[PDB]
């Protein structure tokens, strides 16, 4: 009964492996969308006195660092 | 009457052994299906302050441990 049980245990475990792959793919597809994008909308000015940059940055995503 | 009784006791005991094998195989087939599978559906976030992970895990099986 090696073929009666072994291919059965493979076809049970393969459902688990396939669902883990599909869940990881959907989690990655959720992750890279809302990961965070930043662009400029505001036409920044660079002061020559101290280097202070008054920039305007649009961010439709998550919290980032400069 | 060695052949009249001995092959008889073997053919009686072999039914017991075969039924134990078939019952164990069906119990194993019941066991590995509902043993417990866990996947991700929820696109977890990892906070960098304390390492707190807010995950969402789908579990169509039994109680497991991390």
């Amino acid at each position: 009964l090696s073929g009666a049980v072994t291919a059965l245990i493979l076809v049970i475990a393969s459902v688990i492996i396939a669902l883990v792959v599909v869940g990881f793919a959907f989690g990655l597809f959720g992750a890279f969308t809302g990961q965070g994008t930043v662009t400029q909308v505001g036409t920044a000015t660079l002061s020559a006195s101290t280097g202070t940059l008054k920039v305007t940055l649009k961010n439709t995503g998550a919290t980032t660092q400069v």
